[PDB]
């Protein structure tokens, strides 16, 4: 277990931008998707007040069938941090 500040809850553009670093690391259902199917997307959409919007449109074109695994990679993500990035700090 981690320390700090509990998660920020709160979901909004303010943290995509981080999970759009992350690609296929990122801890988002939506900001997953697009960082896979859509590699070249920071290409098409540079800016990003203009990319995000494109992150939306996209995400609820697809079916919940097919966010399925989206959905869930996003959460597990997640873990994957606070598991690896071993690290020791006194």
């Amino acid at each position: 277990g981690s320390s700090g500040s509990s998660g920020n809850a709160q979901r909004s553009t303010l943290k995509w931008e981080k999970e759009e670093a992350l690609g296929e690391m990122a801890t988002v259902a939506p900001v997953l998707y697009t960082n896979i199917n859509f590699p070249n997307l920071k290409e098409e959409f540079p800016d990003w007040t203009t990319r995000v919007k494109q992150i939306a449109k996209l995400w609820r074109k697809a079916s919940s069938q097919e966010r399925a695994p989206y959905v869930q990679k996003a959460r597990d993500n997640r873990a994957a941090l606070r598991i690896n990035k071993v690290q020791m700090s006194n």
